[PDB]
């Protein structure tokens, strides 16, 4: 049973100008990703401080990146709080109707699209270098979902069956054709080491 819903008009329009402006630093997704990521470590790490039987689903708090030449999918995964049903449908829990608006009055006022992370809909410059996202997440208190869009206005949500991952969330970028520098190792490590090297959790590289 899959479930599809409309975006919201101002994400319609934020990934809209994600996928059509000609911005040639897409790197900074990868940023984005490991913040939201890191984000959601620290939100997991501060519940177990009071309730520690919030680490019963898994101890080890990380982000790994896994490269697939094969399928030409990047993946993020990580081992934060993760998102329940309703926070994948509420724009994957972030403010993103007033998030986009500050945005774009941001942008007005001199800012680039390597901004975005400042106003909450960091996860959406993954469209920056996929042509679909996949989003597979376990959060405590709810059942395993996959969330996915190619944009056009639409995602769908399901319940993921398959390869149940504990807690946390996996992001899974289908990359567009003309991006496949972005399963390159030395790319990666590139990218990680100019945006990414202060993040207070171990970031494991793949490799295949
Ligand atoms: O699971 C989350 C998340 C991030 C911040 C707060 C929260 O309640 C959940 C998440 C959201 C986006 C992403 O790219 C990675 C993630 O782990």
């Amino acid at each position: 049973e899959v479930e599809t819903f409309a975006f919201q008009a101002e994400i319609a329009q934020l990934m809209s100008l994600i996928i059509n402006t000609f911005y040639s630093n897409k790197e900074i997704f990868l940023r984005e990703l490991i913040s939201n990521s890191s984000d959601a470590l620290d939100k997991i790490r501060y519940e177990s401080l009071t309730d520690p039987s919030k680490l019963d689903s898994g101890k080890e708090l990380h982000i790994n990146l896994i490269p697939n030449k094969q399928d030409r999918t990047l993946t993020i995964v990580d081992t934060g709080i993760g998102m329940t049903k309703a926070d994948l449908i509420n724009n994957l829990g972030t403010i993103a109707k007033s998030g986009t608006k500050a945005f774009m009055e941001a942008l007005q006022a001199g800012a680039d699209i390597s901004m975005i992370g400042q106003f909450g809909v960091g996860f959406y410059s993954a469209y920056l270098v996929a042509e679909k996202v996949t989003v597979i997440t376990k959060h405590n208190d709810d059942e395993q979902y996959a969330w996915e869009s190619s944009a056009g206005g639409s995602f769908t949500v399901r319940t993921d069956t398959g390869e149940p991952m504990g807690r946390g969330t996996k992001v899974i970028l289908h990359l567009k054709e003309d991006q496949t520098e972005y399963l390159e190792e030395r790319r990666i490590k590139e990218i990680v080491k100019k945006h990414s090297q202060f993040i207070g959790y171990p970031i494991t590289l793949f490799v295949e």
